[PDB]
């Protein structure tokens, strides 16, 4: 029986992966040709967004100009989208994952497998946790992970890229690779899911810093320095936060050095951070004016990491991460991004 | 007896390091105020370059719009600049290094120390030969290495950056660190000089690859994959050809990941590779046309690497390095750069 795929989310990345999945499932027996996608209903240009997608095959708000396959069906009722799904693709901004999980918690088939593409970490009453763990604890299903150098708009343009699937049960990781891989979307599967997921979260901190330096007209040598110092802070953080071993090797997968590079040159965090450094407006204000409903995560993540590093007594060892937080939230002059590199 | 410093070379990067050394020397009791710099003599606007530098204090041809300190003295005579030298900074395009040592072998104090900033490798009889060894064997002095994310035009503008000094005798490495460092030029000293040097050479192959992808208008995701795949090939080459064990950590210094980023985004190899892809002119043509006497190392290094790898039956393990060679010299269609990222 062909495997029914359901996409929870439909934003910039959500839509680009719906395009990928739509065309892939059409050419494999293993996967059901109809792909259900949950769309948080919005009215755009006087019309329900689900209707725009189903009738015109385009998410006009979050992926303008890119046609989606007709076999992707938008759905406003999360429950109806979820029931009967064999594969669940969680591709939604971190700040909505809680409300979505405990809406479908126990209304999904017991045997189903999920993959999370969400970049962020969850701060809750029990502390800092991987988003994947929240989905595990609340859904009771196996969860793999997909993180890589995947700027959505370039993927939708069918430009070559790579990504990393992390999966503690390797056969599940390989199934998702069959679902998602493309000649221009090359996938490596590794077992260290936590380090893969954590890379995708932390890299957005470094992108905000990188964007600040662009605001100061610093150039390529400085940005490379920021990327490199940032990567070292990512590894050092993982060694502390992570359960058991953490191999440097994982940081050389797409999820690590590669995602850090594209995000710091072409990501949305970078662009808003540069605007912050030049205009003196607030992040929140710039987010609303610049991104047409799309969601940053770099600053929020910087705040969560800063808190845990402060609790652990370790801020002095993480000058780059702490600088990004203090410039975002505590009025530290943006010029001091340069300062914390120097010493 | 304050140490007398001398620079062999005067191009884009040489003028930049000569700017740096001129300032740091005046402000340090350890180092002699006046700095001899060897300039291969040329006619610019009807005048000897040497005369331009010494009268106007500006290498108008290779580092235009930056004043070189008055205490840096241009010298046409290579023997003069060299005799009495304590510290020797070697910063010349790789192709000329044989001609240089042949002319000044046994004309330098035996007590003197030298450092190589040259990026590339040399054609040897039993495979891989490093430029630093060709300098050691002919000059008979200790040779340190300096490699990092150092686009000269940005360094000269005093934009923040890092480099890595590679140094088998650490005291030597530490000396050149006191000489060369500034608040905007942060130096780390490591003792695995060969890997550091080898990163410097190989990264220019990846940059030609990245330039080609830019030529095909591939985007940031694709470039991040090229950098990433290039880095793995760099590590894999070093593990095979370096004398002794090679640590991953070395590649996370500025000479590794950082130089790869800055070079693939802002370097001269990338820029000419992009032109190669778009115009269909030859590499040599575009060098003469675009760089006003400045020199590429990327293609040449790729040919040197190709011959080593062919002889040893290793071409299959380095598809990125091989593709770059084949596009540059064997008329392989440039669009096949992508093809070999997919496999
Ligand atoms: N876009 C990219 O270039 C890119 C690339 C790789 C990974 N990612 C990651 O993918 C994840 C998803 O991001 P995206 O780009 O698809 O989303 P997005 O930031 O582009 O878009 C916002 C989405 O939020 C949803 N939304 C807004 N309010 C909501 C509410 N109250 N309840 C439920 N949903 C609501 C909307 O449906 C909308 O589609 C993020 O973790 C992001 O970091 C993004
Ligand atoms: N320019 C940079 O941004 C940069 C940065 C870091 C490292 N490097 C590396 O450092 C080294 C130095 O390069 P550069 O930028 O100073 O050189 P360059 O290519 O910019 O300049 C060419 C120079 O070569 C010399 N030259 C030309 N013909 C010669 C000949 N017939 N005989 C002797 N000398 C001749 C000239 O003196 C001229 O100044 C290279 O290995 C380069 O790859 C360059
Ligand atoms: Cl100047």
């Amino acid at each position: 029986a062909p495997l029914k795929v359901c996409i929870v989310g439909s934003g910039n990345w959500g839509s680009a992966v719906a395009k990928i999945i739509g065309n892939n499932v059409k050419k494999l027996q293993k996967f059901a040709s109809t792909v259900k996608m949950w769309v948080f209903e919005e009215t755009v240009n006087g019309r329900k967004l689900t209707d725009i997608i189903n009738n015109d095959h385009e998410n006009v708000k979050y992926l303008p100009g890119h046609k989606l396959p007709e076999n992707v069906v938008a759905m406003s009722n999360l429950s109806e989208a979820v029931q009967d799904a064999d594969l669940l693709v969680f591709v939604i901004p971190h700040q909505f994952i809680h409300r979505i999980c405990d809406e479908i918690t126990g209304r999904v088939p017991k045997k189903a497998l999920g993959i999370t593409l969400i970049k962020g970490i969850d701060e809750g009453p029990e502390g800092l946790k991987l988003i994947s763990d929240i989905i595990r604890e609340k859904m009771g299903i196996d969860i793999s992970v997909l993180m890589g150098a995947n700027i959505a708009n370039e993927v939708a343009a069918e430009k070559f890229c790579e990504t990393t699937i992390g999966s503690k049960v390797m056969e599940n990781g390989l199934l998702f690779k069959e679902l998602l891989q493309t000649p221009n979307f090359r996938i490596t599967v590794v077992d260290d899911a936590d380090t893969v997921e954590l890379c995708g979260a932390l890299k957005n901190i470094v992108a905000v810093g990188a964007g600040f330096c662009d605001g100061l007209r610093c150039g390529d040598n400085t940005k490379a320095a920021v990327i490199r110092l940032g990567l070292m802070e990512m590894i050092a953080f993982a060694r502390i936060f992570c359960k058991g071993q953490v191999s440097t090797a994982t940081f050389l997968e797409s999820c690590g050095v590669a995602d850090l590079i594209t995000t710091c040159y072409g990501g949305r965090n970078r662009r808003v951070a540069e605007a912050f450094a030049r205009t003196g407006k607030t992040i929140e204000e710039l987010e609303k004016e610049m991104l047409n409903g799309q969601k940053l995560q770099g600053p929020q993540t910087s705040a969560e990491v800063y808190r845990i590093l402060k609790q652990k007594g370790l801020l002095d060892k993480f000058p780059l991460f702490t600088a990004v937080y203090q410039i975002c939230y505590e009025s530290r002059p943006v010029q001091e991004m340069l300062s914390c590199l120097q010493s």
